[PDB]
């Protein structure tokens, strides 16, 4: 109550608001880097991959003389002069640059299209000065500097040259290759400034300003408040009553919360959000990593810079999701403290209200929110935002409502899903219009309404601290061009992925969206056919209704269709559940026949989630029950939910036509009171079927690698994740067995071979990432020698003869310098029991008798090689030589089978082969699992080149690997035209059966190829600077 | 071909469609006795009748 507190707050609100709106249009610094490519004077292939793919300028100047080492005898396979792509690569051709020299004639080819040609000899003559280039994004050009055309379809006489224009001809550039070894002539000087639109930082005066209108917003909120106090009443407290207090069921919500974030499945994306935020500090701004150019995430993702903090300490998944764990806690506890007591008497005395708010609360919580993603923020956002609303109508006070409209700002920027606290802000209107309509008599409107506008606004100088208005503008414009954004009247894909018999629509997420709706329609229900619900508030009642309609509305309007984006509604379903108990009591519904009609509603909506399947994510699917079935007994649980469902119905429909009721009848029994509660009983249900799922998936494998054994051995150090449970061979030619009789040639089909094919594979379909000594000329996987590995076969391309294999005995070595496991490679698509081993003693086998028969087993796609395995442990120990032994059941010319001798492989495990100090290259999924292993950077534009690479199972990776690609952005564009890549064998250490994954070598083409060096210099920049378009890959 | 009472989700996914089962007309016609259906409901819970 002073006037000095009138002034300060339209000051300080009117100097924040404007030093907003002026913050994005302020200058700001880029670094500048380009790439002189001849470096030390002499002919060197350097290795620069661009990130953006293309470099905004690029001019190149050939002389003449500098062609003169690629001609001359029948020696030179020396073809390219110059190129931006390795000429071994498949897709070099059509993407980059080349000068390379077709027969007779010197051309360049610029993405796919020719541009200037001169006959050899006539460049290699004393005119032809120069070989004058440039690339720009309107057109590309390029001129023989000194020669005409001859007699052909053009004049002569008119100076050669060729421009492409009307389309975008820029060339992708992963480095400067060549193939002359001299020192370097004169003038020969590439020249390329490099993409560095991003790499900006703040100047004096953007800074500033940042500081001062964070200073004046809050000096503008503290002199509201001071306006506020203007009524005699004091502070006395800030928190709710009883928050500093347990009770059972907070116990039980506890115990099921920490228990879920040991052994407990995981989200889709985490390894992609700590990927991006582990690269990040590094880069010097946030791109989004595996997709569109280097882009960054322009206005969301405030946090995960804070994620980039917090990872300083460790890597670790219990470590990295604790934050979650933490805002599921707060969550509760908001929930049970304050919303609760909030909506009435009748909610706040019930226990069945409490029970079935925990409940709708852990069945959104567990399946929807245990990872990295900005869903926990943005459900304990909107409690918040309706908590600080609710406060400001009751007191009648303007700064919660300021603080409201600040946490509604901050979560609608935490992502693209935080559109839905727009229901709390717009409910939170009418409201705000009721408290300043009562204020206004003393204070004025200036000074009631100037902190509001400088509280909307302070978000502003957290979007744009980093970059410029043009720079986000663009790129979302890009981001919308380019990728995988649908239109608001897609909608119906949500829902249709929901209902689809896969992890995205599996039992939880089926339960909890169906719940949910079931909740929702009841309240809305008891609401119209009333007044209200009875013993509840009125405000409170219509608010949480119209923010929960309002939230359904608004979520249509996000640019992806995802089934995890349900799981923002995890605060408002504990209020939903609370209203939908009370609004079934027999206080406020007075007859049996409806209540029993709710009853038959909720069976026949649990009936409808058990239609799918108990499927996970990536690795949270090991050992599951169900996991790829209908959950059954003997009949279907779906059939005798349906059955009771329907049983339910007979019951009303006896209470409709006997007219009967309960109140004198029905005091209290106990299974009377169990049965009032139709969703606690539900849900509770639900939420026990989860959790002992996963303890169970956790318990099947033991001794082989599970989510909770590696979450509860990393309390004692082993940190490590899945790189400690796969086992890695390097050399795939060292663990092979010895024959007894003939050496190491003939040995594999010795004393039985009928059509057996030491040429007799289709090397068509057999092909993986000369002279044999069986005589072969076939491709052998894994770095097999083919001087050493003889190659059989069943392959052949007229009529078919049935073909049986016997091979000759290997000596089998000591039980302590042998692996686990007995390895034999093969192509072609059989059956089970096709191949066997024939063990046998030393008179068992001088009997030739069989002594004994195991089958090996198979992880593959099938035609290709691929590795049988079978464990010594079903080898007796008194076994001494093994025999391979192989038969084709006819199936016609497709069907065969291709053979490898046998090896015992020596492993070693992936942590130890792959370090945590080379660069890999980790896809998108497999990134909380790895967390030992550190992605590939990247700086000024310019990559860093991996040299190996992780990929998921193959369902996975046919699937998910579209979004890495060269027609989205991706490191798999670059990878792809630089590298070459090679699979390593790789067997998961005690689930030996299983597909984990796979692990592949990346080779360069050329291996003489240092990094280049950058020319960095500073440039001050403005607001709405852009120094060329975005190319995107059409 | 006979599908389960829990496929029952597929007739809407294929009015959602873009094709001669998804058209302007079909959408149009059951859209609209969806929502004649839910106001009538609402008035007759609000009132007595
Ligand atoms: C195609 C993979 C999807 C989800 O499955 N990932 C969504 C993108 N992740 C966002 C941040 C988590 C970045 O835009
Ligand atoms: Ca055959």
């Amino acid at each position: 109550n002073h006037r000095t507190a009138r002034l300060v707050a339209i000051i300080a609100g009117l100097l924040g608001t404007l030093m907003a709106i002026a913050t994005p249009l302020l200058p700001v610094e880029q670094t500048t880097a380009e790439l002189n490519w001849p470096q030390n004077g002499v002919w060197q292939s350097v290795d620069a991959p661009l990130i953006g793919y293309v470099a905004t300028d690029l001019t190149v100047t050939v002389p003449c003389q500098a062609a003169a080492g690629l001609v001359g005898p029948e020696n030179r396979n020396r073809s390219v002069l110059l190129s931006t792509v390795p000429k071994q690569a498949p897709k070099a051709i059509d993407r980059g640059l080349l000068i390379e020299r077709i027969n007779n004639d010197l051309t360049v080819i610029v993405r796919n299209t020719p541009v200037v040609s001169a006959p050899l000899e006539q460049v290699l003559s004393p005119d032809c000065r120069y070989l004058t280039f440039t690339a720009h994004a309107d057109k590309v050009t390029g001129e023989f500097v000194g020669l005409t055309q001859g007699p052909d379809d053009d004049d002569p006489g008119e100076a050669v040259r060729g421009e492409r224009s009307g389309y975008d001809f820029r060339p992708q550039i992963v480095g400067v290759f060549t193939d002359l070894s001299g020192p370097a002539p004169e003038g020969l000087q590439l020249s390329a400034t490099i993409d560095t639109r991003y790499s900006t930082s703040p100047t004096l005066l953007k800074l500033l300003a940042m500081i001062v209108g964070v200073a004046m917003t809050v000096i503008a909120l503290g002199a509201l408040h001071v306006l506020d106090c203007a009524d005699g009443r004091r502070h006395k407290r800030f928190l709710p009553s009883r928050w500093w207090s347990m009770t059972p069921l907070d116990g039980l919500v506890s115990a099921m919360l920490v228990w879920w974030h040991f052994v407990g499945a995981n989200t889709a994306d985490d390894g992609y959000i700590l990927t991006m935020a582990r690269v990040s500090e590094h880069a010097g701004y946030m791109a989004n990593y595996y997709r569109w150019f280097g882009t960054p995430e322009s206005p969301f993702g405030w946090y995960y810079d804070l994620l980039a903090l917090w990872a300083h300490v460790s890597t670790a998944s219990v470590w990295m999701r604790f934050p979650t764990l933490l805002m599921g806690l707060a969550c509760w506890w908001v929930i049970s403290r304050e919303v609760i007591p909030r909506l009435g008497a009748a909610a706040k005395h019930s226990r069945a209200a409490a029970w079935t708010a925990a409940g709708l609360f852990l069945a959104f919580w567990l399946p929807l929110n245990n990872g990295l993603r900005p869903e926990p923020i943005i459900a304990l956002g909107i409690l918040l935002t309706w908590c600080s609303v609710e406060r400001g109508v009751a007191t009648s006070r303007l700064l919660p409502v300021a603080v409201a409209i600040i946490i509604g700002a901050l979560t609608l920027f935490s992502g693209p899903t935080g559109i839905a606290a727009v229901g709390a802000l717009l409910v939170a209107i009418g409201p705000l219009k009721t408290i300043v309509a009562a204020h206004v008599s003393r204070f004025g409107y200036w000074a009631l309404l100037a902190p509001i506008a400088a509280a909307g606004t302070v978000t502003i100088f957290l979007i744009f601290r980093d970059q410029t208005l043009a720079a986000e503008l663009q790129a979302s414009s890009f981001k919308s061009a380019v990728g995988p954004s649908l239109a608001w009247f897609d909608e119906h894909i949500r829902y249709s992925r929901l209902f689809t018999t896969s992890p995205d629509g599996s039992v939880a997420r089926r339960f909890a969206v169906l719940t949910l709706l079931l909740a929702l329609a009841v309240s809305i229900a008891m609401t119209l056919r009333k007044g209200r619900i009875p013993g509840t508030a009125l405000g409170p009642s219509r608010r949480i209704i119209g923010i929960t309609i309002i939230s359904f509305l608004a979520m249509m309007f996000t640019p992806t269709k995802w089934t995890h984006h349900f799981g923002v509604f995890a605060g408002l379903a504990g209020c939903l559940g609370a209203l939908a108990a009370v609004a079934v009591t027999t206080t406020a519904m007075k007859s049996r026949r409806n209540r029993t009609v709710f009853g038959a509603a909720v069976l026949f909506v649990t009936a409808l989630s058990f239609a799918t399947v108990n499927g996970w994510w990536y690795v949270s699917n090991f050992g599951v029950p169900w996991s790829n079935s209908f959950p059954e007994f003997k009949f279907g649980f779906t059939t005798m939910l349906l059955g009771l469902s329907v049983l339910a119905l007979l019951v009303a429909a006896w209470f409709h036509f006997s007219g009967r009721d309960v109140s004198p009848d029905r005091p209290q029994r106990r299974w009377q009171r169990l049965l009032v509660a139709p969703l606690a009983v539900a849900t509770w249900a639900l939420v026990i079927f989860e959790v002992v799922s996963l303890t169970l998936g956790m318990i099947n494998q033991y001794p082989a690698w599970s989510v909770g054994r590696s979450n509860l051995n990393a309390l004692t150090g082993k940190t490590c994740g899945l790189a400690n449970d796969v086992l890695v061979e390097q050399n795939a030619n060292a663990g092979m067995l010895t024959p007894i009789g003939e050496p190491a040639g003939q040995a594999l089909g010795a004393v039985t071979s009928l059509g057996f094919g030491p040429n007799g594979i289709p090397s068509d379909v057999s092909a993986d990432p000369a002279a044999g000594i069986n005589g072969s000329r076939a491709r052998l996987p894994y770095g097999l020698n083919p001087a050493t590995t003889p190659v059989l076969g069943s392959w052949r391309s007229g009529t078919q003869q049935p073909a049986v294999l016997r091979s000759a005995w290997y000596r089998l070595p000591d039980r302590d310098q042998a692996g686990p496991l007995l390895v034999v490679s093969a192509a072609g698509r059989f059956d089970q029991g096709e191949v066997e081993v024939q063990w046998a003693t030393d008179e068992q086998a001088a009997a030739n008798e069989p002594g004994g028969s195991i089958t090996f087993g198979d992880v593959g796609a099938a035609p290709a090689w691929r590795n049988l395995r079978a464990p010594l442990s079903s080898i007796p120990p008194e076994a001494t030589q093994i025999r391979l032994v192989a038969s084709d059941d006819d199936l016609a010319p497709q069907h065969w089978i291709a053979l490898t001798p046998p090896r015992i492989p020596e492993l070693r495990t992936l942590q130890e082969v792959v370090g945590s100090s080379d660069p890999v290259m980790l896809d998108w999924l497999v990134g909380l699992a790895f967390p030992c292993q550190r992605p590939f950077d990247h700086r000024y534009g310019v990559v860093e080149v991996p040299k190996w690479r992780i990929l998921p199972d193959r369902f996975g990776a046919e699937a998910n690997s579209p979004v890495m690609d060269y027609l989205g952005g991706g490191p798999l564009g670059i990878t792809e035209l630089l590298l070459r890549p090679s699979s390593v064998p790789t067997y998961l250490k005690d689930d030996w059966y299983r597909d984990w994954g796979s692990l592949q070598r990346l080779t360069p083409w050329y291996p003489d190829a240092q990094p280049a060096r950058l020319d960095l210099g500073t440039a001050t920049r403005s607001g709405w600077w852009s120094p060329a378009p975005l190319r995107l890959s059409h």
